[PDB]
RNA sequence: ACACAC
């Protein structure tokens, strides 16, 4: 088991406020907008994107380190459904999306101008 | 099941 330390645990040389979510159970389409459902609460959402290319995955990324790690730490293994759509979160590695509109796959929650481009 | 989702 990984011991708590700086500089070596998850939470102290991985951190970008950004994160990956898998969903195990898609017998639903999953859209931006429950997934801000349930990130909101964790803190001020600054984008969210969905995509299919391997199986089904969104993302979702932060104001902040502190609430990227209370979402990460409290939406994994949660269901969206209460019963399926099941989660799994970590970690991403690239810092910054390019967004071009605001749809159900698509959103960003602070660039307004994207919302006309749908 | 790692953004570039047209």
């Amino acid at each position: 088991q990984k011991i708590s330390r700086p500089g070596d645990s998850d939470d102290s040389r991985s951190v970008n406020s950004v994160l990956l979510f898998t969903i195990l159970n898609p017998i639903y389409s999953i859209t931006t907008d429950v997934l801000y459902t349930i990130c909101n609460p964790c803190g001020p959402v600054q984008r969210i994107v969905i995509f299919r290319k391997n199986g089904v995955q969104a993302m979702v990324e932060f104001d902040s380190v502190q609430s990227a790690q209370r979402a990460k730490a409290s939406l994994n293994g949660a269901d969206i459904y209460s019963g399926c759509c099941t989660l799994k979160i970590e970690y991403a590695k690239p810092t910054r999306l390019n967004v071009f509109k605001n749809d159900q796959d698509t959103w960003d929650y602070t660039n307004p101008n994207l919302s006309g481009q749908g």
